[PDB]
Parts: C-alpha cells; sequence; structure tokens
C-alpha cells in the first residue's frame, strides 16, 4: 500500500515551493504564505488505512500543521489527525479523546461556512483529532486511522460515503517554514 498521490495545493499567496521527491517523500519551503496543503498519500482514502511517516524536518515559523488529512463527500467533511503544529494548536468544539499510536488526542468538531473546500465555496464540517502535545519529529510515526474513525463514530462524527484523497499534509497559514516528510 505505498503512496499513489501527490498534492501541491496553494491559494497562490506568498511563495510555496513543493517538491515531489522519490517514493513517499516530499519537501516544502514557504515564505509569507496564505494557505497551502502539500503532501503525499492516496487518491482514495480508506477508514482502515494504517499510515506511516517520518518528518525529517517540520519547522513552521508561525502557524503550520503536520497531519493525516483528507476529505469525504456526502456529506462534505474535511478531517485531520494533527501530530505537530507551530505557534497555534488548532481546536474546535470538544467531543472527547482518543488514545492511539502513543498519543492522546482531543476530538473536535467545527463548521466552516461558505469557506474554501475541495468543491470551492461550500459550507462543510471539520472532524479533528489534535494531539495533546507535539509528537516527536524525525521518528517513524504510525497513525492507525481506524482508531480515530471509530472514536469519531462514537461521537456521531460519521464520515461521508464518497472518499477523496488522504495524505500526510503540511499545511501553513500566514506563516513561513520548511518541512521534509516521507510517507508509506
Amino acid at each position: 500500500d505505498t503512496t499513489n498521490y501527490w498534492q501541491d495545493w496553494t491559494d497562490g499567496v506568498g511563495t510555496v515551493n513543493a517538491s515531489n521527491l522519490a517514493g513517499g517523500q516530499y519537501s516544502v519551503s514557504w515564505t509569507n504564505c496564505g494557505n497551502f496543503v502539500v503532501g503525499k498519500g492516496w487518491s482514495t482514502g480508506s477508514p482502515s488505512r494504517v499510515v506511516n511517516y517520518n518528518a525529517g524536518a517540520f519547522s513552521p515559523n508561525g502557524n503550520g500543521y503536520l497531519s493525516l488529512y483528507g476529505w469525504t463527500r456526502s456529506p462534505l467533511i474535511e478531517y485531520y489527525v494533527v501530530d505537530d503544529w507551530g505557534s497555534y494548536r488548532p481546536t474546535g468544539t470538544y467531543m472527547g479523546t482518543v488514545t492511539s499510536d502513543g498519543g492522546t488526542y482531543d476530538i473536535y468538531t467545527a463548521t466552516r461556512v461558505n469557506a474554501p473546500s475541495i468543491d470551492g465555496t461550500q459550507t462543510f464540517t471539520q472532524f479533528w483529532s489534535v494531539r495533546q502535545s507535539k509528537r516527536s519529529i524525525g521518528t517513524n510515526n504510525t497513525i492507525t486511522f481506524a482508531n480515530h474513525v471509530n472514536a469519531w463514530k462514537s461521537h456521531g462524527m460519521n464520515l461521508g460515503s464518497s472518499w477523496a484523497y488522504q495524505i500526510i499534509a503540511t499545511e501553513g497559514y500566514q506563516s513561513s517554514g520548511y518541512a521534509n516528510v516521507t510517507v508509506w
């Protein structure tokens, strides 16, 4: 189940240089970005996928995230399993916790109103698992996504029936930084 998909999306604000390197590896350098989502993974997500990564570097100067990230449709859901962040730890409405792969994660919901999405301007829902402390960087890290899917289900956070991409994403917001990550 090695990676099959490369994502290099930016809103075109500031400079985001993303490199599609061999296999599951990518890098990104950014200066004064708006928003971007870069990473590697799978063009069709699975609720049972076991994802592995090693972030050789993850050094946001300000707001960036390193997450398992993807979308469903029917309904439209943007989801995150956040292992590392910079200056800002993302939150929403608290639902409970899930303990997986050595971490305890807070579970949040949020609504995004007429906001940017995979289908342009849409009102959609976010499902979050946010680690309570930053995960180690430069280590081989597993995200057992079924644990998060099943924890989310227990709070009525059911994913949509149509799966879009599923990646280990570096995301920045009004920040600068560097990352270098290998996914498998």
